[PDB]
């Protein structure tokens, strides 16, 4: 993944763990080669993996949880670190900001030409409720779309509920979340 990606992990472990917590996760995942994480250039997958699973071990939390505080964290690092305005552009309401998900990948992908985006897609189901279809080449990222959500009612203030129903570990082709919202 980018290293866009790399940092906010970096950026959310150093917020509230210090400096020496995240030297020791950045050794654990066999990463002290590497200076610091370049914004706007690609890295192998494994690094993400490696960060994750270093920062579950000498955290004490599990990967998951993890996960689903960075996905809350990324709402709020994006709009402060180059990408308010596009943000903003994606809606002003959660439902229309999952709607205009793909479309926000896409004009990111000019940007970053190697981005392997997630594919997102709603079938509504009231004006308070909805499916969300979750697509990736990537395993186990779910947890992660968790917190993007949560991170998106905050950002909206507005209440939501979101339930996995279906899950690619199930055996089920794709990741399915039901979603309620205030
Ligand atoms: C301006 C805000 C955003 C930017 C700049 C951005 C950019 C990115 C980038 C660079 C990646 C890594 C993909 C790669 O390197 O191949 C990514 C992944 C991902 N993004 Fe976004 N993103 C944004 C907002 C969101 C939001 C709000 C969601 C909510 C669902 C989201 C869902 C995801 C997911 C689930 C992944 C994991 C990749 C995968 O499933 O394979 N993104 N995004």
């Amino acid at each position: 993944m980018y290293g866009l990606v790399n940092k906010a992990i970096q950026d959310m472990i150093s917020k509230h763990h210090g400096e020496d917590t995240w030297e020791a996760i950045k050794q654990k995942a066999g990463l002290e080669d590497i200076d610091f994480f370049v914004g706007m250039e690609a890295y192998s997958d494994d690094v993400t993996y490696h960060l994750v699973g270093a920062a579950s071990e000498v955290l004490g939390k599990p990967a998951e949880e993890l996960l689903i505080a960075f996905g809350e964290y990324w709402v709020t690092y994006t709009s402060e670190e180059g990408y308010g305005e596009l943000l903003a552009s994606a809606g002003d309401s959660l439902p229309e900001f999952m709607e205009n998900l793909d479309n926000l990948h896409a004009r990111v992908g000019l940007s970053f030409p190697q981005l392997r985006p997630p594919a997102f897609e709603c079938q509504h189901t009231s004006s308070k409720s909805m499916e969300l279809h979750y697509q990736s080449t990537r395993c186990g990222l779910a947890p992660m779309v968790l917190g993007l959500l949560h991170g998106l009612g905050k950002r909206f203030q507005t209440k939501v509920e979101v339930t996995q129903t279906a899950f690619r570990e199930t055996g089920e082709d794709h990741d399915i979340f039901s979603i309620k919202y205030e």
